[PDB]
């Protein structure tokens, strides 16, 4: 019932600096910082081009490296939890021969987003990756992985895109490479993050909007339930087909185009789950623009309510809630100061957030802790920077 630390940059990059000197016998040349994200309101909303209001997280991935001149990629990952082995060496992709997916599942992250690097000529380097964001555990750690490979291509050959286009260079990579068809979220949080804000992305016309969260009266207090359940990467897809079947039934570019009174005279058209997947996103939307709102005029009472509506629809309608989020939801709800809580990411396990008092958390954390079935970890973050590069 304590606060898990966040190192901050400085920490993670001495960490990152010592391993590379030791593994290559000399100082890299780089470093990048890429970080998670937590989804304050607006789930499975941005691959319907809807509203997503996430921010970035003090944890994050580091890559510290130098560029090779021998067109070769040598890698080394201190994170526990990375599966073995933590080096892994490969010649750039050419014409010729394509970079492929397989063991250490870790570096199908690194390897994705050079395949697709959309600037050329790209060098060889070395690098390490290091993580505070736990791995798997629903905050995003693979787009934090994805950014900070995106943000050091760059220093070694600098594209001249968009930032949306190095949004879905990264997700491309999660897709091709991870098996995970993923939206825009993650990726554009981890890029366009800025502190003190959260992040109000348009996934229709990918406009943003930065939105002050920085009340020290205010705290956003992210749970880890600590499991994730198989349906976590299993369903993710069905429910992107279930909603593309609807929208396709009503002949609509995508659920955005939808309203609830035009689904309602449209029941016939559509299954019994369609129908309650497309409740969910519709409601959604609408609920993302009230929450931004609410959030732009320091009405906390109101976005925490929208949060807690955000819950009961995915755990209702689109069904990706667990027993273990409900548990950890309806435990911080009980807590007095506490506004809202809702699980927050793909489902089916991983993290809730908690918009509350910053008095409150101590009483929260042990409350959360004493009323849930697993055992929960916990983290106090205030929004962070998104992708960061500094000079060795
Ligand atoms: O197995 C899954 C399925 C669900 C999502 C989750 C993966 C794994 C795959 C490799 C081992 C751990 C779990 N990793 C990530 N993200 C991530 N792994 C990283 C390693 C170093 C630095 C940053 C990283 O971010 N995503
Ligand atoms: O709000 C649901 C979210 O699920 C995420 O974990 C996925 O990576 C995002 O792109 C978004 O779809």
């Amino acid at each position: 019932h304590a606060a898990l630390r966040q190192p901050q940059v400085a920490e993670l990059l001495a960490e990152a600096r010592r391993a590379f000197r030791e593994e290559f016998g000399a100082e890299p040349e780089l470093a990048v910082s890429a970080p998670g994200r937590v989804n304050l309101i607006g789930e499975h909303t941005d691959y319907n081009q809807g509203l997503v209001l996430p921010m970035a997280l003090e944890l994050m991935t580091v890559l510290v490296g130098s560029p090779r001149k021998d067109g070769l990629v040598s890698l080394l990952t201190t994170s526990e939890g990375a599966d073995e082995p933590q080096r892994l060496q490969f010649p750039l992709p050419t014409a010729q021969r394509s970079l492929e997916p397989g063991t250490p599942r870790w570096a199908n992250y690194v390897k994705g987003v050079i395949q697709y690097y959309p600037a050329a000529p790209l060098p060889g380097f070395s690098a390490v990756v290091v993580s505070s964001v736990p791995l798997g555990g629903g905050l995003s750690s693979s787009a934090s992985l994805e950014v900070a490979t995106y943000t050091f291509l760059q220093q070694l050959c600098p594209d001249s895109g968009t930032i949306a286009a190095r949004a879905q260079v990264c997700q491309q990579a999660e897709h091709s490479f991870a098996g995970m068809p993923c939206g825009i979220m993650d990726q554009f949080i981890s890029l366009m993050g800025q502190k003190g804000h959260a992040l109000l992305i348009d996934c229709r016309s990918l406009e943003t909007s930065l939105v002050p969260l920085s009340d020290p009266k205010l705290a956003v207090l992210i749970t880890n339930s600590n499991v994730r359940h198989s349906l976590a990467s299993s369903e993710y897809p069905v429910r992107r087909r279930q909603c593309e079947e609807v929208a396709r039934a009503l002949g609509a570019a995508s659920l955005r185009e939808v309203q609830l009174e035009e689904l309602e005279a449209a029941r016939d058209l559509v299954s019994k789950e369609g129908f309650r997947r497309a409740r969910h996103v519709v409601g959604e939307i609408r609920r993302t623009a009230q929450a931004a709102a609410a959030l732009r005029r320091g009405d906390y009472r109101a976005f925490g309510r929208l949060m807690v509506e955000s819950h009961r629809s995915l755990r209702d309608d689109y069904e990706v809630s667990c027993p273990e989020l409900d548990q950890l939801v309806e435990a911080a709800l009980a807590v007095p100061g506490v506004y809202g809580s809702r699980m927050t990411g793909g489902g089916f396990g991983g993290c809730t957030v908690t918009l509350l008092e910053a008095s409150a958390a101590p009483h929260a954390m042990r409350h959360i802790q004493e009323h849930y079935g697993g055992t929960a970890t916990f983290y106090l973050s205030q929004a962070a920077d998104g992708a960061k590069v500094l000079c060795l």
